[PDB]
């Protein structure tokens, strides 16, 4: 660690966020490693606990939540999900680059040496011709931005997956963190 310890990515639901990520792990498995959620949610018979997510009771979560654990939480479905600061230390003691997908407002706690985030914004590409679905994306992408642009490193577009993560790594490569 030379550089930034963390690669944050925020973006609009539907930007392609999650493909970058998987990209990124899947070219670099030894480099980047994603935090594995934690869940309220029933696992179904199928799933295996610590592969997606870590299955705990609605009463470990709560205490966790209390217990000041969670980076990033809230609830999706009526069920309850979030990322643990341990989870994200255990990566940077391994030497390793956490990916965070985390929403925008955690962007306030994440911004730290301790962390040392480079913290890319992904905006959808401006098509000529746009469905109501894009038009839609593009709102939401622009209202994000609006907001919290002074937090962001690097904005990209996303103009496909590769051609995204070969930008993105450079940038990412090239940053440059100090101590204070």
């Amino acid at each position: 660690f030379q550089g930034r310890k963390t690669l944050v990515l925020i973006g609009a639901s539907g930007v392609g966020r999650s493909h970058i990520k998987n990209a990124l792990l899947s070219q670099n498995p030894e480099k980047f490693v994603y935090p594995v959620p934690y869940t309220t949610r029933p696992p179904r018979k199928s799933e295996e606990d610590g592969k997606e997510y870590h299955f705990i009771s609605t009463e470990e979560m709560t205490r966790n939540i209390s217990a000041n654990e969670f980076l990033e939480f809230g609830s999706y479905q009526g069920n309850m999900f979030g990322t643990k600061f341990e989870t994200v230390h255990q990566i940077h003691k391994q030497n390793k680059i956490a990916i965070l997908d985390i929403e925008p407002q955690t962007l306030k706690i994440v911004r730290t040496a301790e962390l040392s985030p480079f913290i890319v914004f992904i905006a959808p590409t401006d098509q000529g011709t746009q469905t109501e679905a894009l038009q839609q994306l593009q709102k939401d992408s622009e209202a994000i931005r609006s907001q919290y642009a002074h937090y962001f490193d690097l904005s990209l577009v996303n103009n496909g997956v590769d051609e995204t993560l070969k930008k993105l790594q450079e940038a990412f490569d090239q940053a440059c963190s100090s101590p204070q």
